């Protein structure tokens, strides 16, 4: 279809990214949409890299990047990428699941998303 907003809100306290899916109304967190960036201005590369020791982002500002895509800065970011319209909403309504799986990635790549976290069981 398409998918264009009407609330946006960073939420800069707590950065929490609020939108609209139609009529829904869902809050994502901004460590979440820093490793979901697939930049867009790379013209050359696209490989799946995990994206760890960010989790202590935030984001820092937003405003529409025309009229398809919307322009996304992030404090422990490079601020390029193109996020469309219909992806922004596609996220917005799959934030838990692709958390889920990012986290088991986080999880056995040996890094994590804290900095300076401590891996200290042992279950494998």
């Amino acid at each position: 279809g398409m998918r264009i907003p009407s609330a946006i809100q960073l939420h800069k306290a707590s950065k929490t990214l609020t939108l609209r899916y139609g009529e829904d109304s869902y809050d994502l967190p901004a460590e979440f949409l820093r490793v979901h960036s697939p930049s867009a201005e790379v013209q050359g590369h696209g490989n799946p890299v995990l994206q760890y020791g960010k989790l202590n982002v935030g984001l820092v500002g937003v405003e529409p990047a025309g009229q398809y895509a919307l322009k996304l800065s992030f404090d422990d970011g490079h601020d390029s990428g193109l996020f469309t319209w219909d992806y922004l909403y596609e996220l917005a309504t799959r934030k838990d699941q692709l958390w889920a799986d990012y986290l088991a990635e986080l999880a056995s790549a040996g890094k994590s998303r804290d900095p300076d976290e401590s891996v200290v069981k042992l279950m494998l």
